[PDB]
């Protein structure tokens, strides 16, 4: 059922080694992959690599993995490959500067996770999908898309000599793919409202533990959201060319409700395209900000991600202005 890498593809990702210069770069939380677009799959392998070790996952069978995931993300304009290892580098960033605070299984699972967060994505919106009563929406009711995410990814571990996980525990396996659908259904930002109030309660009161589990699990559905969110924390020119991808594919969800009979909503409007910067005005007030700001408060290494933040909510203001 799923798309399978050639042997060409996954062979040659065996023989790349990331250029020196990009060793240094790619630790910093405001990296951007955009120009180096034929190094993502190796960029990926590296993350793995100093993470995880050269060694947690075997060498031809990550290689397969991560190809044919990449020939499963379909070309959109942005929940697409760039997207997934753009996230990816995210959580990288934050493991690195938390290091020992989250266990070798969650370290794998959550990059993995990261990596496949939008497999197969359609460029259509779990609002499209319930609303026109798709057939995804029947059998996944809540969090469509990404239940869908999480059963594509189960489906390219089971595909022949693709399974990475296999060589742990029948324990360890469980506990993998639970971290790794927990993980996926959090990118459900329908999701991060709750899950963000409850850690902002658990934070102030002083109950929060990562030492318990639930804890646990609502903050790596935080650290999971705030690397969705990612292209807010770049610097400013990447985060507008971003921005224009976004629009971009949700534009060609409003072009395809219009030739069904059914108004878009003004973001997903491209004869709306004026609103965007109050839109993303909006959007940093209602959801990055506030996301940044508890995850810097339960993770202090984070902050710089805030800062970016912070930086690019000012310039979406300065545009408003008409200091563009
Ligand atoms: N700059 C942005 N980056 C990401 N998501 C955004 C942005 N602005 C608005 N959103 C909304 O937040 C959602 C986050 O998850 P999705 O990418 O599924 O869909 C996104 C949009 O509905
Ligand atoms: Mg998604």
């Amino acid at each position: 059922h799923m798309s399978i890498c050639t042997s060409e593809e996954w062979q040659g990702l065996m023989q790349f080694t990331l250029p020196v210069r990009l060793c240094k770069e790619i630790e910093l939380f405001h990296f951007d992959i955009g120009p180096f677009e034929n190094m993502w799959p190796g960029i990926f392998v590296y993350m793995v690599h100093r993470s995880c070790g050269t060694s947690c996952f075997e060498l031809e069978k990550l290689c397969r993995f991560i190809m044919s995931v990449k020939k499963n993300y379909r070309r959109v304009p942005y929940h697409n490959w760039k997207h997934a290892v753009t996230v990816a580098h995210c959580m990288y960033a934050i493991l690195q500067n938390n290091h020992t605070l989250f266990t070798d299984l969650e370290r794998k699972g959550l990059l993995i996770a990261c990596l496949c967060h939008d497999l197969d994505h359609r460029g259509f919106s779990n609002s499209y999908l319930q609303k026109f009563d798709h057939p995804l929406a029947a059998l996944y009711s809540t969090s469509t898309m990404e239940q869908h995410h999480f059963s594509q990814t189960v489906s390219i571990l089971q595909l022949e000599g693709h399974n990475i996980f296999s060589t742990l525990s029948s324990s360890e396996y469980e506990q993998v793919l639970e971290i790794i659908r927990k993980a996926i259904i959090a990118t459900d930002l329908a999701l991060y409202f709750g899950n963000r109030k409850q850690l902002e309660e658990m934070y102030q009161t002083g109950s929060l533990n990562l030492n318990n589990q639930s804890h646990r699990d609502r903050v790596i559905g935080l650290m999971m959201t705030a690397c969705a969110l990612c292209s807010v924390t770049k610097l400013w020119p990447v985060t507008k060319l971003t921005a224009n991808d976004i629009y971009a594919e949700f534009w060609a969800e409003g072009d395809e409700m219009k030739k069904l009979g059914i108004q878009p909503i003004p973001m997903m409007d491209r004869d709306k395209k004026d609103e965007v910067p109050q839109g993303q005005l909006g959007f940093y007030n209602a959801v990055a900000i506030p996301c940044y700001t508890t995850l810097t408060q339960i993770l202090p290494p984070t902050e710089p991600l805030l800062k970016a933040c912070r930086d690019n909510l000012s310039q979406w203001e300065k545009v408003i202005r008409g200091e563009e």
